């Protein structure tokens, strides 16, 4: 009862142990150089770690909801930007889980299930970033196949996920919601290129880039999901992920907390650790709190996630915008926390309010989260 | 998982509708004129939900803590001053049943469990309320009784209560914290007065009374646990009702978000329901996450009050002082969404406010609990 | 420089004195029984701080703005009920002194000055409490008369004020808020009434009663401006009073770190780090308070930009200082014998009149995307 | 017309004067010292050129001798574009405090026409390894070698160093303490390795070693073990300048988020006509301006030195850094994917708003001062 079950915390102390292994010094190389964490995609995908929430049927792990974000927590706690390996492919590989055909789920989910491909997911655009029903790219058929053309930025993992489920419009004159659809777009794909990587604040290592599709042709069999469908699939894969971006969130703050309790047991000013100052004892009971009610609420809203619950758009919502604002909230702690050497590469604090903050930006910024949360309430 | 089970919601669905008719219209005369909740003790003893948690074995609904926790929010949601009812009673009972002998325990958990007689729960005093290894009252052992003397304060249904587990001393030399043990006084015991009851900002109703000891005589059966092992019990049992303050200030919270959410609603200024504004629309947004949050940790401390785990203490002083201190954000905000008719008493929110200030307050103060916290996380 | 001349801090000295030695002790019951602060009404009055704001024209003491809000202060530092006595009396001749005729100013600045009457000012309505530009309060002109019918709500100080400039709209037609003037009604002038005093959480003392107009029959000579320019000088003195909720606010954050400080002397870091935040929220809300006085004084491009902004985090602050005030208090601070619990109730209310703090962020927000 | 609570008409002709001198001088260059981790000459040129590098200067020593509003202002108007850059006129009188409050007229002689002239700049040691925050339990020592003075030990944290000129450096004598302007030149003086910070990117934080550094006795700063009474004064004038600093960097955040709000459109509306980015902004500017004015009262509060100038000092200090965090926070958030990227200022701003909370005195540390000021 309203605890993981043990079998989640042996999942736990594994991708723990293979966070505090091989992710955490390459955790703070990547973030300096801006480059993928590949020993972190290596380890992830050694330990089967790098995509738990694929079915078993094509050789996934099968993680719960709550396993999932444990995995993605447990790595955002020593590296925000390997954290989200699996999180970003369960984001782009969603759609194609909750709505895809049989063929495709079949063709492309193995190989995520496997290792071979990390997935990217592209539904935000320039022109209309949270307001996603009203966007650009353009889907027009060409005989059995399609012919994309359009914008998306944001799009994690770019230029290393080799699989990018695509949201782009079908039907441009149909009823808001019914004329998207989802296409999983190759890198072979010709005329599918990648924008520059952007200059991070923080997930410096993960790339974010701009993916341009200039009339990228593509089979009719890399459909996903119906036509039309591209929107009622995007909201349930929004609702999903953004309590992975909530349990990332939490595990950014758990690192800083980590390093924030280490470094007060260490350090001495004004004679004693600066642990046992009753106000610092206050900043790491807020910090502690915060971080444990945030945790609980993405780990509840995966309940909701994996049971497909009613409300799982509130609680979502909720759990990605609390988390993320304690994220920042406790990471910024952390950061006073160590003082002068909390703005210092050197420790981890910095790279981890650097990183935290778009867990309260991307995925949607948490002011679309607190929209969401009021249309949820106004029922 | 992170479910109040079937049986659970049901439990809720009950309890919530116990609170809506039977308790709730008279909240209001309850905090005007300072009263006890007399309809609401007796609605909730006609339905068993006045102190659910008592054993099955002497004749309770054996209410799991979760449950426990769940009856007092759905009361607080109402009223307040009716939650102290279960939450005081699991308070006064708990040392009782954690330590309490099989006899002492059958005698009164039955006139508890019926809904005959009340329980209150003397630990703090006056004087160094948080050092409670150096209570100054004193039970000097005297043939098989014990003659008491000392000063309790602070202490919640008094002069409502009939039996209340109360701590003394039984060593002026005995070792620190080991030299404590607990004594069930009666209403009825010579020498044993109550103080005026004070005159409280908010749970207006349910009295918080002073524990005068002019030499009371107490039987010898009235200690509960070993002679010594009374401080041990009373950290545990404080462990464990911590949690419960928790749910009760959720519930308080709740409340205020409810009537929030129907006055936003319906009510209009400029000529659109003003939850069309955006403005408003964050403000519900926050108080609805921070609440949420605050539940789901009162509901995991809720659990590990159950299992008796480790860092219970932690786990419950972090969800007492969240969802406090989240309770008194939230009631503020619940003020200020029905402006000046939230200033009045015809509208309850200002009610909910006043009690949302106890739970920061009563039951360890949030800096009691921040302490509590910092040091769970120093060890 | 950036700094109360060495006469506001004089006249702080001597309105202190006032409220700790006349105002102080009876706060408590004035919350208590929830009744008007006499006590405290009758030693302002004889202090001069009832209502000092008034030109030494009309026998007022002349004081600035900054004076006004300081004064405000040192009696909200112990009695917000009775700290709206100069402020409400500010709030109800304000209109009456931006732009009536010397006339009504001649008539009602004196009698208030001098401490016969005091004043409400009548511009919130139930229906169009936050839309004030679109109220419902009518007064058409009857000969040289006006006639009012109309619901005046939420009125503070309204039971024990005299005189009142309420504010009605009298021709729908044309530009709402370019339609609306401000008559002065008496509390013997026929038909008008009050509602029950409304049983507030905080500042109970200071009676806010609903205001009904069942025909008063108001004569022409009770024009307070121009007819039609009502809602300019009605936001025109929001613009001002914003800044005295401010600093009431600032006093009663005050009084609750004051009461936090001495209780912290009597009974380790934490809760020094409490009472630092404490302190050093209550103080940029002072002196933005006191910023936007002086602001108020020189009647400044952005004062309704900064009056807003002070009247916001002054209250935003009381609020979480008084909450904190009641924490360090603890057991102690949730109680009525301690004046916290009071303080922490009045506080409340500064976040709500004179315009929501939403209303003030929206303001606010208007004069950032010019 | 009463100028009360109001900072003075020439204040602001100085201000528009030093937000032009940035705007136009120093706001392109921020992202490049942010990015590269370099000192902001070109910004340092034009403050020099235009009597900014520490107006604070007496004007018998060739200063402007501005007002703490006045040098405040600056500090201010320089951070809105880049916080880095605004540490020249902060660190420049975080250096000159201690030799302008006890420094002999000798002493004031040597150095500050250097400084007014805008040749040298000064930066500040007095925190270490082992006790920054307790300067009581420092060990930085001073021997007294002939009326020379060995110096041996470890200042750490020093803004501007291995770019700044002169030191003044406090140690110990007698284990209490005095002030010395140990020179960049002088023999075994060598600074650590510069910190590679989260902000303030281009102002270098340095270690400051000595290995027997001699020194001539006339670089004496003040009393001879009394520069202690010398250093909390220093503290007590020079947090608003870093609270000036956050309002600077604060200020400017807000700015690059209004101007995104209003020129970006979502929904289909321009995204400030949104309520919740409405209030979000008035939040942002009105914490914003109460900070500003505290430490617009504080800096008055630092010119005639006022009793409780400890308190308002750090709490203006405390509040502008805790607000200047607030707000870039929320620039970042308000402008978006677009926020996060370094393409836009409102994520530098933010990460140099971070240390306006840490360095010199972390809030923590600031909040100690306020509340043995409150129980005074």
């Amino acid at each position: 009862l309203y605890r993981p079950t043990e079998e989640h915390e042996a999942l736990r102390e594994a991708i723990r142990s293979v966070a505090e292994d091989k992710i955490a010094p390459h955790a703070a190389d990547v973030d300096e150089q801006s480059r993928f964490p590949q020993e972190a995609y290596e380890a992830l995908r050694a330990s089967d770690f790098h995509a738990p929430h694929v079915a078993e049927e094509y050789g996934g792990v099968g993680a719960d909801a709550l396993a999932t974000c444990i995995v993605i927590e447990e790595i955002a706690r020593v590296c925000a930007s390997s954290s989200l390996i699996p999180a970003v492919n369960k984001l782009g590989s969603m759609p194609l889980i909750l709505s895809g055909s049989d063929e495709v789920k079949q063709r492309y989910l193995p190989e995520l299930a496997s290792g071979e491909a990390m997935f990217s997911y592209g539904l935000s655009e320039r022109e209309a970033g949270s307001d996603t029903a009203s966007m650009r790219t353009r889907a027009v058929r060409d005989g059995d196949d399609w012919i994309l053309n359009g914008q998306k930025s944001w799009i994690t993992n770019a230029g290393i996920s080799k699989y990018y489920t695509v949201m782009a419009v079908t039907d441009p004159d149909g009823p808001r919601g019914r004329n998207i659809s989802a296409f999983v777009v190759h890198i072979d794909d010709p005329g599918f290129s990648f924008g520059e990587p952007e200059r991070k604040l923080g997930i410096k290592g993960s790339p974010t880039r701009e993916l341009i599709f200039d009339n990228v042709r593509i089979p009719g069999d890399r459909l996903v999901g119906k036509v039309g469908e591209g929107l009622r699939t995007a909201l349930r894969t929004l609702d999903h992920t953004r309590v992975t971006i909530g349990a990332q969130a939490v595990g950014i703050a758990q690192g800083a907390l980590d390093y924030a309790l280490g470094y007060v047991k260490e350090r001495k000013q004004f004679g004693k650790a600066i642990a046992d100052f009753q106000g610092i004892q206050f900043m790491l009971a807020d910090m502690a709190m915060k971080l444990e009610a945030a945790r609980q609420m993405v780990y509840v809203a995966a309940a909701k996630s994996e049971r497909d619950d009613a409300d799982l758009s509130f609680y979502g919502a909720a759990a990605k915008c609390f988390a993320s604002d304690v994220a920042m909230e406790i990471t910024t702690d952390a950061v006073q926390l160590l003082g002068g050497y909390g703005y210092t590469r050197d420790y981890p604090v910095e790279r981890m309010m650097r990183d935290a903050k778009i867990t309260q930006i991307y995925e949607g910024t948490n002011q679309i989260q607190r929209v969401v949360m009021a249309r949820q309430l106004l029922k």
